[PDB]
Formats: C-alpha cells, structure tokens, sequence
DNA sequence: CCACTAACCTATTCACACC
DNA sequence: GGTGTGAATAGGTTAGTGG
C-alpha cells in the first residue's frame, strides 16, 4: 500500500514551476521554505523536483550547489529496530513505515530513504 | 479507453565522519 | 586508502487522475 496521491492546486503548481525555473536543484532550505509557503510537506516537494527534472530532461533529450539536508543521526537502538523490520519485509508500505517512524521517532521520509539505501547495499 | 504523473523504485555517486 | 551509511543524482515502474 502506498501513500495517498496528492493533487496540486493551481497556486501550488505555479509556485513549484516558478521555483524550478530559478533552480532545478534546490537545497533543503529552499525546499522547506517552498513547502511551507504552499502548504505541502517537504518530502512531496522533493519528490516533485525529482519527477520534474525527469520530465524536463526527457523532453530536452528529444527536442534538442545549495546545501543538502543535514545527515540524520540514527542511534544504535533505532538501527536495530529498523534492521529487525528489514529482515521481515524489505518493502514496507506507508502504514508500516509510519509505524516505524512512530516507534523510532525519525521522520517517515528518513525511514523511506533508510530502506532504499539498505536494499541497495544488503 | 488512454495520456499524464505522484509515488515509488533501481543504480550509482556525493558527502562526510571516522580510523 | 578503506569503511559505513545518509542524501543526492539520472531515470525506470506502478498505480491514481482526469480528459
């Protein structure tokens, strides 16, 4: 099961596109400011910038550095909890990831990244 | 029915602390 | 240099949106 898909308002689409036009590689501060200005969680903004670059690069392919998020600290206790879940299921859905976010205290978007990285390496 | 695309995915690299 | 791992990139796949 995946998270419920958002639908942009015209005002949100305009703000996303205008910020993309200024810089298609925003850092965490730009993404957080834009997220709050338009009322959308920052991970959804980051996912949109990724999809929009893919749309623009593909269309350019047949027509033709801002600061990163600070490294999330993961305690040994949080890691062991994620590892136990990973051993049972490597592809948790949104509800399983929200459970892990609740139990660990980490943002669900960091849980999602943790599982993507772990699958690539183990 | 079907085009578009948010959400999610893989593969690989960048960043950075640590020794 | 080497290791570990969180956050990024390019770009493919799945499934909901709406003509």
């Amino acid at each position: 099961g995946r998270r419920r898909r958002l639908v942009w308002t015209p005002s949100q689409s305009e703000a996303l596109r205008a910020c993309f036009e200024r810089n298609p590689y925003p850092g965490i501060a730009t993404r957080e400011r834009l997220a709050q200005a338009i009322g959308i969680p920052e991970p959804r903004v980051q996912i949109w910038f990724q999809n929009e670059r893919s749309r623009q690069l593909r269309q350019h392919r047949r027509e033709s550095p801002e600061g990163r998020r600070k490294r999330t600290a993961v305690t040994g206790s949080q890691t062991a909890l994620l590892l136990r879940a990973f051993e049972k299921d490597r592809f948790p859905g949104i509800a399983a990831r929200e459970e892990l976010a609740r139990e660990t205290g980490l943002p669900e978007s960091r849980i999602q990244i943790w599982f993507q990285n772990r699958r690539a390496r183990h």
